[PDB]
């Protein structure tokens, strides 16, 4: 696999979101995925629905958290609408799948990067971003402007974001707190530390869809 990956100048990755006072971080890591592989698949980007996701996830809980790869599940099943037709309020409301008609896209399914791999993880981002889990309760996480993030931070994952690249000493971020956040929205995290965990606990559980 290369040296440098970044999906973004691939054209799989849509702009920088901010999820609000909502836990549906979930969500919008799931959504990034989605949007990166159908680019992947089809050769058109476009949004899809984490409103839906917020929604319509039945083993997540709305805006208290939930899972990516239960969101992944259900895109898998009943698919997914544009963000357009079901745009984010950043509430959770009713399941209106139904209403807003037919799916605009449907995965095929999801798998899982084995875990606490450093390696397996950035095979899987070489051929999709990926859903990843890390602690974003310390300060400083919270106060990232910039650079390959080292921490100080623990393992105590509480916030899903998506891995859409890497380089030789950094696996890149998409985060979902808006662009006034780290390097527009994105952050470098440090890899290779030989730490099993990986930074922030990155290496904990990553997902991704599948589509054929
Ligand atoms: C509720 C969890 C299980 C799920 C996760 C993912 O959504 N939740 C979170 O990550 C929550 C979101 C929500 C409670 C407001 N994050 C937060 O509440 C954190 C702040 C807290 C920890 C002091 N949000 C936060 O810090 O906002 C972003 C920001 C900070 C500094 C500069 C620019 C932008």
């Amino acid at each position: 696999i290369p040296e440098y990956v970044d999906w973004r100048q691939k054209g799989a990755v849509t702009p920088v979101k901010n999820q609000g006072s909502c836990g549906s971080c979930w969500a919008f890591s799931a959504v990034v995925t989605i949007e990166g592989i159908i680019k992947i698949r089809t050769g058109n980007l476009n949004q899809y629905s984490e409103q839906e996701l917020l929604d319509c996830d039945r083993r997540s809980y709305g805006c208290n958290g939930g899972y990516p790869w239960s969101a992944l599940q259900l895109v898998a099943q009943y698919g997914i609408h544009y963000r357009n037709t079901y745009p984010y309020e950043g509430v959770q409301r009713y399941c209106r799948s139904r209403e807003k008609g037919p799916y605009a896209a449907k995965t095929d399914g999801v798998r899982q990067v084995q875990p606490y791999n450093q390696g397996a993880l950035l095979y899987s981002i070489a051929n999709q971003p990926v859903s990843v889990v890390l602690q974003a309760a310390g300060k400083d996480f919270q106060l990232y402007r910039g650079g390959i993030f080292v921490g100080p931070c623990g393992n105590k994952v509480d916030h899903a974001v998506a891995a859409v690249g890497y380089g030789p000493n950094y696996i890149l971020i998409k985060n979902s707190w808006g662009t006034g956040w780290g390097e527009n929205g994105y952050i470098r995290i440090k890899r290779g530390t030989g730490n099993s965990y990986g930074v922030c606990g990155l290496y904990t559980s990553s997902f991704y869809p599948v589509k054929n």
